[PDB]
């Protein structure tokens, strides 16, 4: 009488099904999923800065729309733009809108510097019953709206080195009138001409005149530029109407700043990857929440599920039932 | 006296060379081909619209070339152009032509609904001998060449609001006199102007007289440019000399439709992936034909072959 | 009496660590390095044709600023551009600088063919004092400064077909004058303008007087522009003032042209890869010393180093 001695190996009653090389389908003893495919719905306010923009674009925030006064000098690691912003003060378009947004996006900042522009023979801080400011007309804070004085407005040619060893950012702009009346009324000349130039670089826009569609008692448009001076250039300004002058500039910066859109709300908790379906975590290295992503963030993919085995085959015995 | 048993597999005479991480060649008993080198040399007409260009581009399609008539309202899945297609009206630019030949594209109709602009002291329905229509001079179908009336060209000044829930494409021109007698004698005004604008945006345009190379008699052109006006948005048109002015809008869709330039004739079959050199079967994963593919297409590689073994090594006798 | 057999295997006493699917760090007998990590420092003058820039930009090459005369007609296969470089000459801009300096570049050449353009009416060879050739005012070499003739500066209103089997790059500009003093002075017209054209496209510039920030002398200025006119088309110029105008086109080319920022010294070895830290070995796979490469390169990537094993698993003792 001898003995037996046989070798063998666990089984589970209820096994995973995962893919390999030769199987869609095969069953092993336990696997885990390697994509993120849900979100708090929420928007953690830790460790990035978040700052909601609530009713403000940043570009509204940059102007100085009043209704956005609030985001003055304010910084971000992200700015969130909602749905319901609106605009509320002077209409306005800027061409390259896009780059604008995402070059300011990505500086972080909105901090401005005042400089002492000498506007010689006009007047200064123009104001508009679209753009109120309490009770009376108002304007964009950052920006100038410059007219005649008296029956004069003389060719505008001022200068502003840049002698920081930082970039500024200049905002300025060109008021589209309505009518000849209005332009001969606000600015003497007939047609008017803004020249803004560095060293190397320089734009020129002739306005024009004429209707567009009505948008708080309007049809005059203001169109906004902007102009980047690096250290050791000079910024020369130079019109004989029509221009909407910087105050001052925005100090540029460098790092990890962006910019979402989102109506996720903010919350008070931790996460390092945002999404603008609210923060995921980051665990898995696959997420199949959205492509648009902020911080350290799981690759987006296509699946909504890929799970990698963790065990061995998964055989049970055979029963006859 | 026992006996012999052997184990073994088989072989075949004339094996398939594959590649492996270890040997760029080594013969197995059979391989599959991943990578399809081959075309019909036709494009299949099913199952997707295909729409053949013949003498026509999509751009002179949508502005309503004479020779281009017969698509009007035409729809596609994908819209084919040929290297033989020519415009025969007014010589024209399109500043970013291939964005607005991609947007139509896109959309994948020229569905055309016309609109009551008033255009209040002006001569409309202008016309060219650059662009005949039957024994007459004509002009583009969907544009409308304004002129003097009388002696004067007044401010013109539009809207069109879209209370629709798809999006307007407007297409307009400015128009480039050759003399500065021509731009009096059409406009009145020595120098005109054309703004066109929605809520938000707007395209400020200035004319520019004088002689680019001639062509259909003429040194003049015609610059087109385009705008969408989304719902509850508002076109305004405002110029006072020089405006080709829209007589509506394209109802723009979103969906599968494109284009592509390629000469190869369409016949009756059925491919689900198509490229310029003609259909191509998508059983295989890769393709080596073309890098400009519609529909579902196997994904272009460099490689005009790749060998996946489908059996053992082969060791011949 | 038996004997004992053992099978086994070689150690050796420091092993390299490398990774696998199972391990980041397991010892094996021996790896090899497939990332490229180190460079000469020096870019090798063979087997790709270096053009050192040494004190110009190719497009002050390319436009004839006189302290880069030398490089009239050069060609390249990899053009460098030094951080000294130094413009001085008029003082310009390039709307889209980087579309022309990367044509240029690819292109390969600056082979420059003049043409007889007739210029009637007009004093040609303008020159200043911020652009010295010599010990006296001139200008770039490929440019024509216009102005008045007595005192007219007619409308100016030529061609140039392109009867050739290549393409025509022609280099053209406009004169932004710095008062209207000196718009009326250089072309009597109080605004000018400046049209090039071909049969299919058009650039339009108006000048704008006023001034910039002051450079050798002035605050004025010239925009620089472009015009490629393929066979069998033409080019017409037109205006009434204030036209850089071009002396002729350059050649060009496809190929495997390019150009790269670097102040590496050039040196008399080979190497097949080039980037702006030197050349480098493309024995490996893969290189972690600059994403920016010109020739046979290793693929870049973010790691400093991967190991291949080259052996077994290493047991020691
Ligand atoms: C160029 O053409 C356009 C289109 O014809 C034209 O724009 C239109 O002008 C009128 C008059 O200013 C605008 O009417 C306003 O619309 C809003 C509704 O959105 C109303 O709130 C306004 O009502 C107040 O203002 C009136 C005074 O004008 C009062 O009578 C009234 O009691 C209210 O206080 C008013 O109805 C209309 O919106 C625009 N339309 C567009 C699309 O812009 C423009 O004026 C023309 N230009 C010239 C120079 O003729
Ligand atoms: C500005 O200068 C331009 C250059 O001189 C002037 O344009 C020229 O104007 C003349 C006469 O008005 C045109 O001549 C006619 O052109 C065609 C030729 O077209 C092409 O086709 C034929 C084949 O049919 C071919 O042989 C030619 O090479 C052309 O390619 C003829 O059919 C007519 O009989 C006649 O010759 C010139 O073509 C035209 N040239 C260009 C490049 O535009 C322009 O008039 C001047 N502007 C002003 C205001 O004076
Ligand atoms: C078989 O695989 C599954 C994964 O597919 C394993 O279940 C997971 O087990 C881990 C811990 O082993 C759980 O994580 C823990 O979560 C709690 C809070 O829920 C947290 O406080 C702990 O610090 C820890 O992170 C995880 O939730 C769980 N996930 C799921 C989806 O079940 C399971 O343990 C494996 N079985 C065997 C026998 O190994
Ligand atoms: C519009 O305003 C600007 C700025 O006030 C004027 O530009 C300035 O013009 C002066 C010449 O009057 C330039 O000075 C020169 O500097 C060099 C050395 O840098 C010196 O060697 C010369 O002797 C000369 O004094 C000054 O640099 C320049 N400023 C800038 C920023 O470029 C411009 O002339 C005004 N124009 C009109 C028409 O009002
Ligand atoms: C995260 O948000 C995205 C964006 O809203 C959701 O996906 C979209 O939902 C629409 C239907 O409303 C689908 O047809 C599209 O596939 C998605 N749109 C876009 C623009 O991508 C997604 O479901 C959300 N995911 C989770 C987990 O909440
Ligand atoms: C090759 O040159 C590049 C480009 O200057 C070097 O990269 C810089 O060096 C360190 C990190 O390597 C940083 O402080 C700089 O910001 C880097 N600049 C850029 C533009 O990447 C690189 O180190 C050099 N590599 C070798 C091997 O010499
Ligand atoms: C913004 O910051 C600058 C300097 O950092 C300061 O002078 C200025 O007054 C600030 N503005 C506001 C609104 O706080
Ligand atoms: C080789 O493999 C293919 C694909 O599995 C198959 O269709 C074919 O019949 C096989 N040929 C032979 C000779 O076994
Ligand atoms: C398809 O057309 C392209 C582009 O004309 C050509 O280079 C290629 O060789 C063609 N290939 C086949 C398989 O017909
Ligand atoms: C490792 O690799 C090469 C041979 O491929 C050789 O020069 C070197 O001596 C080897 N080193 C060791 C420790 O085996
Ligand atoms: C430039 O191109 C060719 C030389 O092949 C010739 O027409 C011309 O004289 C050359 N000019 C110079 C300066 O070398």
């Amino acid at each position: 009488p001898g003995a037996t001695l046989c070798l063998g190996h666990h089984a589970v009653p209820n096994g995973t099904l995962v893919k390999t090389i030769t199987d869609d389908q095969i069953e092993v003893t336990n696997a885990t999923e390697l994509v993120q495919s849900s979100s708090t719905g929420k928007i953690c306010n830790n460790p990035h800065r978040i700052l909601d923009g609530i009713d403000c674009t940043l570009i509204d925030a940059l102007l100085g729309d009043p209704h956005c006064d609030v985001f003055q000098n304010e910084t971000w690691d992200l700015f969130v733009e909602r749905s319901k912003a609106f605009s509320n003060c002077y209409p306005y378009d800027v061409p390259d809108y896009a780059s604008l947004r995402s070059l300011v996006a990505s500086s972080g900042t909105l901090e401005f510097i005042t400089e002492g522009f000498t506007w010689t023979g006009v007047t200064q801080n123009g104001g508009s019953n679209a753009c109120k400011r309490g009770p009376g007309s108002g304007f964009f804070s950052r920006l100038n709206w410059l007219t005649k004085s008296g029956s004069t407005y003389p060719v505008l040619n001022v200068t502003m080195p840049n002698n920081d060893n930082f970039d500024k950012l200049y905002i300025w702009g060109v008021h589209h009138p309505s009518t000849n009346q209005d332009q001969t009324s606000l600015y003497v000349q007939a047609s008017g001409r803004v020249t803004v130039s560095t060293r190397r670089s320089q734009q020129t826009i002739i306005p024009n005149i004429g209707s567009r569609p009505w948008v708080r008692g309007l049809s005059s448009r203001i169109s906004i530029y902007w102009t980047i001076v690096k250290p050791g250039d000079v910024l020369v300004i130079n019109s004989n109407g029509n221009l909407i002058a910087p105050r001052g500039y925005f100090k540029m910066r460098t790092g990890k700043s962006s910019i979402m859109r989102s109506d996720a709300p903010i919350d008070t908790c931790i996460s390092e990857c945002i999404t603008p379906n609210g923060s995921i975590p980051n665990d898995k290295p696959f997420q199949n929440v959205n492509k648009i992503t902020y911080g350290a963030c799981p690759k987006y993919v296509k699946q909504n599920t890929l799970k990698l085995a963790t065990g061995m085959r998964n055989v049970p015995e055979k029963q006859t039932r």
